[PDB]
Parts: C-alpha cells; sequence; structure tokens
C-alpha cells in the first residue's frame, strides 16, 4: 500500500516548505516518499535536491520531442533521505492552461511505473487559488485520496481552503478523495490556532498541526535545504517532526461540508484577527 | 475617451482594498468609473455598494435564462460617488475553468453598452495567480491598456508580478495592453519600498505608490466601505488620494522586461527581507 496525500492552498501560504519539511522528516523516520510538483511556480522539490529547482516533465518532453522518449529514469531525481522528485510545469503565462502540465505529468508517472509498491507516500504540491484543469485533476481523477490544505488566519487563504474542500465535495460520488486536515501556517497573530480550529471543526476535518513562524525556514532554504537537514535540533525541526507523526497517524479522512462566506465572516470577527 | 485600466496581483495582496478605495478617491475628485469585478471571490465591489457582495453575471443570467435575458440597467449598480459596479462570477470549484465568467461578464458590457461616452475609467478586478482562460483575457483580447501589479516585498508578490509581466509580453505584437505600474500593498517590512522600486526598476516600470499597512482599512471594510468613504480625514485616505492622483498623471505604459528567478533571489538578498 501507499498513502497518496496532497497539500493545497492559496499562492505564497507555505505548500512547499511544508511539504518538503514534512517529507524530509517523513525520510527521516525511515519512509520511502515521492514529491510531486503541481504548481508552475516549479520549486516544489529544491530543498529536497539542495538545487535551484528541477527540470519540469513538460520541458523535458520538449527537448527529447514527445512525453514518450522520456524515461522516468532520467525524469525522478532522488535528494535528501532518498526522496524521489519530480515537476510537472506549464505553459508560460497567457499560453494555454496553466494546469496542463499537471495532466501530463501524472499520467506519465502512472504509465512508466513509477508508483512502485515500495513508496510509503506520495505527495503532490497543487496550487490552489483556482480549483479547476490539472489543478483539479488530483481531485477529479481520484489521484490524492488524503488533501491536507495549508491555511493561517488570513481571510484569502481560509476562503481557499473552503473552496478546496468545495472540490471535494463535488467529487465524492467516486473515488475516494477525502479532506484529512487542515495545516495552519502561523502568521503569529493571536488566537490563530484557535481559529483554524474552529474552521476545521465547521468544515468537519480538524487543524493536524500548527506550525509557528520561524525564520530558521528562511536560513535553511537561502542555503536550499529543509530545516530537517539544515538544523536537526532546530525547534521548527520538531515541528515538522510532529505534523509527519500526526500525518502517519491520522485516520480522519472526511467529505467536507463547506461553509458560507457569512461564517467565515463570523469566525474572523469572533476570534478578533481582524488585532493591532 | 476613457481609460482601460486592470487591477492584478496574487491573491490577498490587496487588488480588492487598493481598487475600491482607488476608485472612490477617482470619484470623489469628479471621475466617472466603473469597476468590473474579475475574480471568482465575487466581493469587489462590496465597499463601493455598501453591500455583502453583488450578485454575479453568471448567477443572473442562470437566473434569467440567457444572458441576453439580461439588462443592463438591471445588471449595473451604483454606489458611492456614483460609482458603477458589476461582477463577473465563475463557476464552483472543480466545475469548468474558473475564468469563463469574466468572458461573459466583458462581452455582455461590451455589447449592451456599458462602456458610454461619459465615463472616465473602467477598472478591472482581476485574479492573477494564473494567467490564462478569462483571467487572460483583459489582457489577450486588449481590453485594458493599463495594467497596474499590486505586490508586497513578499516573494510569491514579486513571482505573480513578473508572471503577469510575462503576460504582457506575450500579446505585445498586438492590441496595446501596457504595464503601467506596481503599487506596493506594505506588509510593514524594512526598505519594502525599496525594494519594489528596483523590481519595477528591473521590468523597465515604476512603483506608482507605497500603500502603508493601516488598521483603519479593517475598520472601514467592517462596516462595507472604503476608507475614502468611512473616514476622509484618515491619513490613510490621504495614501488613496496621492495613489489616486499619481494614476490620473501616469503616462509611462511600457512594454515590461520580465526577469529570471535568480534576480528576484538576487533582490530580495540585497534588500535584507529575507528582516527579524
Ligand atoms: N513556518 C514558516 N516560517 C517561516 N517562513 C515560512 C514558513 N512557511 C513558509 N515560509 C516562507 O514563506 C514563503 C512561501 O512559502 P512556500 O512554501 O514557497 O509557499 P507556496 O508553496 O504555498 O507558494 C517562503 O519564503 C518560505 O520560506
Ligand atoms: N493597506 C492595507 N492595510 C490594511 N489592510 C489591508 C490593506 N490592503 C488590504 N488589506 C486587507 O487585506 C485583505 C485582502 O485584501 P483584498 O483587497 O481583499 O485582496 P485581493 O482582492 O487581492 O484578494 C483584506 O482583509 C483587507 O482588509
Ligand atoms: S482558469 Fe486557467 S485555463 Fe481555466
Ligand atoms: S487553470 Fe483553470 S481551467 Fe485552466
Ligand atoms: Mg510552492
Ligand atoms: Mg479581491
Amino acid at each position: 500500500a501507499m498513502r497518496q496525500c496532497a497539500i493545497y492552498g492559496k499562492g505564497g501560504i507555505g505548500k512547499s516548505t511544508t511539504t518538503q519539511n514534512l517529507v524530509a522528516a517523513l525520510a527521516e523516520m525511515g519512509k520511502k516518499v515521492m514529491i510531486v510538483g503541481c504548481d508552475p511556480k516549479a520549486d516544489s522539490t529544491r530543498l529536497i535536491l539542495h538545487s535551484k529547482a528541477q527540470n519540469t516533465i513538460m520541458e523535458m518532453a520538449a527537448e527529447a520531442g514527445t512525453v514518450e522518449d522520456l524515461e522516468l529514469e532520467d525524469v525522478l531525481k532522488a535528494g535528501y533521505g532518498g526522496v524521489k522528485c519530480v515537476e510537472s510545469g506549464g505553459p508560460e503565462p497567457g499560453v494555454g492552461c496553466a494546469g496542463r502540465g499537471v495532466i501530463t505529468a501524472i499520467n506519465f508517472l502512472e504509465e512508466e511505473g513509477a508508483y512502485e509498491d515500495d513508496l510509503d507516500f506520495v505527495f503532490y504540491d497543487v496550487l490552489g487559488d483556482v480549483v479547476c484543469g490539472g489543478f483539479a485533476m488530483p481531485i477529479r481523477e481520484n489521484k490524492a485520496q488524503e488533501i491536507y490544505i495549508v491555511c493561517s488566519g488570513e481571510m484569502m487563504a481560509m476562503y481557499a481552503a473552503n473552496n478546496i474542500s468545495k472540490g471535494i465535495v463535488k467529487y465524492a460520488n467516486s473515488g475516494s478523495v477525502r479532506l484529512g486536515g487542515l495545516i495552519c501556517n502561523s502568521r503569529n497573530t493571536d488566537r490563530e490556532d484557535e481559529l483554524i480550529i474552529a474552521l476545521a471543526n465547521k468544515l468537519g476535518t480538524q487543524m493536524i498541526h500548527f506550525v509557528p513562524r520561524d525564520n530558521v525556514v528562511q536560513r535553511a532554504e537561502i542555503r536550499r535545504m529543509t530545516v530537517i537537514e539544515y538544523d536537526p535540533k532546530a525547534k521548527q525541526a520538531d515541528e515538522y517532526r510532529a505534523l509527519a507523526r500526526k500525518v502517519v497517524d491520522n485516520k480522519l479522512l472526511v467529505i467536507p461540508n463547506p461553509i458560507t462566506m457569512d461564517e467565515l465572516e463570523e469566525l474572523l470577527m469572533e476570534f478578533g484577527i481582524m488585532v493591532e
């Protein structure tokens, strides 16, 4: 068995930092993991690979001729802890559908046998500001059974979590895509943990971990590493280890209950976020 | 003549707050303005209308039968300062292309004569996290000649500005869509103004205004108003008046020079943003 997990959330919320650090912690534990980057920014694997980024399947297929001319062994790259990494890529801005590369990439990985029995986890790192095209494909086509949404007390981030939840509900009649939890990536605001707990309860899920804001992240990323590798003794490293443990142990996978904008605004008002 | 302007930027960066306040300031000056919401969040006009939000063209067309059964006089709503407001709407998450409603809305407004000679400005408030489908249509189809990108010292916000700039370049062979400036919506970080000035210079544009972070925004929005209407004497009101004046006076409209990720990272390093 392997658990197929997707990390969604609005742009800049911390998807790639959280995913790569969570996955590093999983590898530290002895799990075999593959990360599939599904965001056109295409830097979802650089902290595992110690790299600027990673050349994308779309780029490599164009240089090879067709995606069929690509070999999996040429595409997947292994970094920290043996974690395997691939990037989908996507068309340039203003050219065709921004998510088109996700479809190409996931189909290529499936056809070429990338989902080997020995894997314990696959994590897709997916752009979540729109839920359509290739960005909806992991949900629509039943590729990621466990969705974890990174958010924060920011209204836009909670709105994005609600939108992603609506996409999960839309496809609940087939497949088995479920909401696994919210991950609060802290903005250092008061009662933010309570706010995301309350949001999760309304959606029917849980807040699986509160990730503190910690500058060690920036120092590790300047050096192209996860915090796990950069400073295994850092407090923030233990935070990512706690998140990884709870993901491993998680058994709550639900069809969520999306909320109204009135309910979102009520949450914000309640927890005094809108704080000096 | 009327100037057609579009405000782009990543989600949550301040597009709708900046646009509605800038437009309120323009109306305060005696300009006639229409705001066209091109973001599925569909709350781009609520501060002008004193409202929860506004029912969208997609919603209204569905209740009427077809978009042809809609009357412009039933769709456009006027609020503060006589500013006219409309929302595109869009499909629900996981259903079809998130930008499809923008195309329907802009074509409807054009066909039904919404662009009356008496208008001085039209502002489109456009989702900018992907540059495709209906979200690219104001650039691709030459609807907004002046693009202003709201950003901040956040790497994701500068990345979005660069992506939008690439879309402008892609369509520069026809039409007249140009980059008019960057608007820095402050995150209260050190040297942020200098950083966005430097980014603008690299792109070939300017930073037309630095908008401070000010809690008066939240207090005005709780009451469904712009700061301009809520507290005309607020310092932040004068900030939006300064932004509006500079937009009125702006004559620099360029085909931008998108930069590499290396250059973006260099900017971040230079201005010590990555600050305690
Ligand atoms: N917990 C954290 N503490 C400090 N900085 C963080 C944290 N999480 C994310 N960041 C920073 O926020 C920025 C965006 O995070 P990233 O994971 O790239 O977002 P996304 O992938 O959702 O667009 C990065 O500069 C990263 O260093
Ligand atoms: N200059 C500012 N000072 C204080 N709060 C701001 C400022 N600009 C935006 N905000 C707040 O940031 C949030 C997002 O702004 P909004 O304009 O809705 O973003 P977008 O339309 O780009 O998604 C809102 O809660 C708004 O009150
Ligand atoms: Mg990312
Ligand atoms: Mg908005």
